[PDB]
């Protein structure tokens, strides 16, 4: 297993990041502790959930699907960085006022919740679960260093952030001798390259790390094309993945990508892997196993060597904007 | 005339800003030294060009044709916010003697001496930067402006084909020892190209700095440019971006459909794509090119117009924007 | 006893520091007790440690024995200053599992508590970065300190095996902010290697750290190493850093004339080493390393020794110094 | 010829820098300045000189030489990055107090009198040319950036400082808004590379240029037993490069080097400046051409490509000692 530095930060982090989504809605209890006991063994040391999944009135099922894993020793809690969010709203439409977003009441209440659910004295890497435009960067580091100076965070990290908002966040931080974000968790993969644009850019100035999350764009890029006819297609039957192969365009995209991989004989959701890891500025994608030998065929990726050619061929299936202003302008 | 605040600060800007890049190339000096007096005499204060306006052996051109204006008297350059550039190599085109482009405090030093020269002026009000340089730090570019501020050289900085995070990065820079930072951000902004929105307009929005659109016809192409495709002359949708895109079926539609929804509404094309950008949240103007008197006039119109609601929701069917980002592409 | 300020702080020290690195590993727990009473006894009140001596599979052991002493009561751990360190691997062997070694706040937080409870206390006085971790940077380091100052769990942060550089980027980033920086650094510092001379010492002295040099015997060598190769005695000065100097012709010759040159004077060589580290402009004094009680006497003669300008010149002519940088390498 | 950014800032400046101390007590004004012509046509942007320059009596001749080389036109002050220096005393001997080193008073009447002798208005790059341990950084910042607004000078950079300079330097500049240093000139080559400890590795980190003085060691590396015989006004004849071949362990490392390349065909001048051209940090040598042709010599030197066994040998004769504190702690 390859590891590197997060950004700037003294933390060392696998490239591979375990996502844990699918622990609850779509994979049961005890596989779920059997991927992360083999994400461990494999050296994964960065794991990444959030307090709003288990879905629907199983929010924060992950969570507890976390802490009884740690729960049962053998030091799992002391080896893993552990990662989780705040914004999302914890009941089934429009949530009470302030039960959501980035207001340091909501922080409060949710790192509380979260701690508990997780059976943890202490959250890694507390990350925001999408920029909130209504909360200022001086309430909300306010809010942070309450919980830093107390030892139930260490770091903070962002997720679904504009490149600006990590500016502004880190500026703000600096004024006053705040450790910024540490990382941002934004969407990248083949099939959507924009945060190219300023996100990847903006991070890399400031010293986050960058971790992808749905690398495989919800499934779509890990054989769905294939997998329809055999019915193997489970997360990549809703969402994201669904509504690209209902377009046309999309799904002729990734029609020609199985082909070509069919063509180097190489696996498809391994190839989407790799691909990330060799972008400039990427710690790594965030998988998103349903199985351990999903999550096996992930470590498998992070050893592949992708060519030249399937490079350039990648980017001719899937081209990229590149940075702003070039992207739109000169 | 509508007047307004450059984003956050004092200075209070008309919503057309008169471009000048035709001024030399295209239009010659007697037509342009006309159409800045038309300007001002419709109410326009605001004035932008460049070092290197003019274009190959001629750069610089048209920052003389702007000093031998000013040179007439009669209050022109105390009336108009003047504004120029620099970045740009002003040498022969082809690559550049190293630190004589991009914004290097050894650049910025030259480039303002040269324009203040051929401007025929001892200040710029607004002195911008041409595009990001990614190699030059912010507290090496805000050393060289503030010693130009002190000196009395110019009043404003402003930036121009930035990414929203180097507007962020610049003005925090700026604010952490209490100089003003940049003011205004001039970018491609127009119905074809609408990406501005994901994050330079938001991060503009945020720090408060004004926001001038550039090429807000798409230099020429939502002027009319298929009705008067088989014209002649030196118009500038016959070449440039508005040609290419001409050769594009897919933007070449779009136009088609624009040109035909104009027709059905007694619309002039150039007229609505100006004020369709004065509709748009935080965008102080367009940065109007007119190569004639008459194009000036006709951007005058353009800001007494007002779309209706069934223009623009057309409009938008038409040119769709993006929205900001992470929505834009994430959720 | 002879006592000094740390550097510039508040904290006032004996000169003589106790080193406990032979605690477990080579003395046993009742004599590593009885070496800590008899220098509490001769007013010793400064007590280095750190959490990986013991060694291998005994890494904590050493702590472990300070603890037991504190557990012992009598003023003891009110009466001494508490030193211990943190970057060190506490696994056996091969490479640490990620964040389990160097200057993560991670790492910090999970090793100060680990170091809390072998040690027995609730607050340590002097917490150490063990070496530079040039992966961290300064304001994740204060920030991980700055949350124990304020819980109570340390009071001054030090430094040991930094660069020159790395004390002041350190200081003025904790400056800043408010923050008390670096009170002391550990540096390898003796009359074998004095190449601390060039820039470390400079700068610690610049910023106002205290000075402590560990192996001042240069982990025996000095001590009388040669002697005891045939009279027997060795242990220490039988492996590491000691032996690797007797290995080389050049550096068994320094250590021959040197032992040669002292029994002349009538004086002991380990105490000598001592004394004349206690003359360095900047230090505070060396970390005595002994192994066994009368070890511990030696050292403190050493402290009431003083050395002729004869000998200090002899010592210079067999162990000369590099002075500071640039001068030492340049002009 | 291969250019490069100067540490962090935005200055664009050629690989190699024009050394010009020769230039009045070595090489005579006329070939000076046929040596500057070659540079200016070879792409070379970037001149050093000094105050004291001149040598003795003639303090001062070697900026005089660079003055009417300016006064010829040609563009060429708009072309050339200028650097000089402040420190020395330019009265020899015991200088009168304030008449050397770096106070307000001493750079005020040091500056004007290097403007007036290169007959410009403006130097580009203004170094002390040593640490000045009695002058504090708040009082030389002052006196800098008095220079800097006023326009007399640009860019501040040092020489011959500890790397503990560098950052309390930029440390103080940075708390007030002011660009610190933006270039260490130390001395390094192959047989001199303790500047590797902590000189450059404190460049580094605050994003300083590294340009390399006497990078043949005066001479030394230029073939210098080759040419022990021959007489002339050979720089290796005198100085530093003289008192090492005098020495039996330094001869050797000479011998071996000189032996070396005349095996692989290689000119042992142009060795050395390739060699630290492969350095990390390193902007560039400082090359020091007694004649034109010298200067061609540093022009190919720059196009050299040195294999790895070259390095390696060049490696096992000239060993460094690493950053402190593995050099010599661990
Ligand atoms: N910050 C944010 O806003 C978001 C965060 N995340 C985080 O990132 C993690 C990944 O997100 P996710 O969408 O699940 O990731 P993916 O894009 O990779 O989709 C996951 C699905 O892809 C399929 N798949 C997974 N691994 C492989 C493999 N080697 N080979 C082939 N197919 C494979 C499975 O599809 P199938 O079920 O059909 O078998 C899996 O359920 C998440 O667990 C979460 O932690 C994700 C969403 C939003
Ligand atoms: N209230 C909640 O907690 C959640 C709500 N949703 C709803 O699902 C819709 C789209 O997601 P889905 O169809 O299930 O699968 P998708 O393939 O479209 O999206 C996959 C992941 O993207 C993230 N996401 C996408 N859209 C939203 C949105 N409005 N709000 C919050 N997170 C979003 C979620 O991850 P992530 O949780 O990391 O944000 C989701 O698991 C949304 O309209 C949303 O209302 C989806 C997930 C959580
Ligand atoms: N910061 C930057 O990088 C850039 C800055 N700019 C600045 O923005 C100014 C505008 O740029 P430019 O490309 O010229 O802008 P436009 O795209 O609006 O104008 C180009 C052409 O549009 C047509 N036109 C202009 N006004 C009208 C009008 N009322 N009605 C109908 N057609 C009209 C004319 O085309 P035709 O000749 O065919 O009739 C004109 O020559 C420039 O002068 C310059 O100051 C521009 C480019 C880059
Ligand atoms: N053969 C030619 O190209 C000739 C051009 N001109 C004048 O040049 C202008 C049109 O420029 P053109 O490039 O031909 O067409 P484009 O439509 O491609 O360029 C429009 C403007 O965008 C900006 N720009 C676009 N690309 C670049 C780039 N690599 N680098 C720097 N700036 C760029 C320039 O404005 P900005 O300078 O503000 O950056 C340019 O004037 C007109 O004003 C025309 O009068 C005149 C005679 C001949
Ligand atoms: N920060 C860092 O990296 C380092 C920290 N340290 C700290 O510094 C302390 C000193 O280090 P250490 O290497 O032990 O110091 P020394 O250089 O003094 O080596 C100690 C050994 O020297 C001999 N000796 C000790 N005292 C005397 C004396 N009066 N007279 C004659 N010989 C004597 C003994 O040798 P013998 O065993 O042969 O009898 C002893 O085991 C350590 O305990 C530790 O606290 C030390 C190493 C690294
Ligand atoms: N702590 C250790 O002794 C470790 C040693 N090693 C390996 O053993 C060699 C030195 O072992 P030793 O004979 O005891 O050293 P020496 O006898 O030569 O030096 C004595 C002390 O120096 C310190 N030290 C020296 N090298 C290292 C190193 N890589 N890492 C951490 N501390 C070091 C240790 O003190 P202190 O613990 O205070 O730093 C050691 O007690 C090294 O080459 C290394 O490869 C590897 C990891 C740890
Ligand atoms: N900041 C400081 O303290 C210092 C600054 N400097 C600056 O650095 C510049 C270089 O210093 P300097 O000592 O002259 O550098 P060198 O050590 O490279 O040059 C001295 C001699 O090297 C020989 N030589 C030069 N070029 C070549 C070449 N291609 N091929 C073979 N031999 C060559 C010549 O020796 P020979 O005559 O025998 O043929 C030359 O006179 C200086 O001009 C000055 O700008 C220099 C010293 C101190
Ligand atoms: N002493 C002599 O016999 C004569 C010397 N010269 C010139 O002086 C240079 C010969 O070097 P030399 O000084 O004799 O001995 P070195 O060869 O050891 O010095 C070479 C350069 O290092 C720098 N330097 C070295 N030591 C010192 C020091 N105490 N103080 C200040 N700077 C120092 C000087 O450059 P920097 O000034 O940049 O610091 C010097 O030019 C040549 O450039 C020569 O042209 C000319 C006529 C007679």
């Amino acid at each position: 297993m390859e590891y590197t530095q997060l950004g700037r930060i003294g933390l060392k982090v696998s490239r591979l990041v375990l996502g844990t989504m699918n622990f609850g809605p779509t994979t049961d209890e005890a596989e779920s502790h059997a991927i992360m006991d083999a994400a461990l063994d494999a050296g994964i040391n960065f794991f990444d959930t959030a307090n709003v999944y288990g879905w629907g009135e199983n929010k924060g099922r992950t969570e507890e699907i976390l802490g009884s894993w740690f729960a049962q020793g053998g030091d799992r809690r002391d080896k893993v960085v552990l990662a989780t969010k705040v914004y999302g709203n914890m009941g089934l439409g429009p949530a009470w006022p302030n039960h959501d977003k980035l207001s340091a009441l909501n922080i409060r209440r949710s790192v509380d919740a979260s701690l508990k659910r997780l059976g943890t004295d202490h959250i890694d890497l507390y990350q925001f679960h999408h920029v909130d435009r209504d909360t200022p960067w001086d309430e909300i580091w306010q809010a942070m260093d309450v919980l830093v100076r107390q030892g139930k965070i260490l770091y903070v990290g962002s997720s679904n952030f504009a490149g600006w908002n990590i500016a502004q966040a880190n500026e703000t931080a600096a004024r006053h001798g705040r450790l910024g974000l540490v990382s941002e968790q934004c969407l990248y993969n083949l099939c959507e390259r924009r945060a190219e644009m300023e996100v990847v850019p903006a991070a890399r100035e400031y010293g986050l790390g960058v971790i992808a999350w749905s690398p495989l764009h919800g499934g779509l890029l890990g054989g769905a094309i294939r997998k329809e006819q055999e019915g193997g297609n489970r997360r990549a039957a809703s969402g994201r993945a669904a509504d690209a192969l209902k377009d046309p365009q999309q799904r002729e995209q990734i029609q020609r990508y199985e082909d070509l991989l069919d063509k180097h004989g190489l696996e498809p959701g391994e190839v989407a892997l790799a691909w990330l890891l060799t972008r400039p500025g990427v710690t790594g994608p965030i998988v998103g196993p349903r199985t351990a030998d999903q999550l096996a065929s992930a470590v498998r990726a992070a050893e592949l060597t992708l060519t030249d050619e399937v490079l350039t061929a990648l980017d001719e299936i899937f081209p990229g904007p590149g940075p702003s202003p070039e992207a739109f302008a000169w």
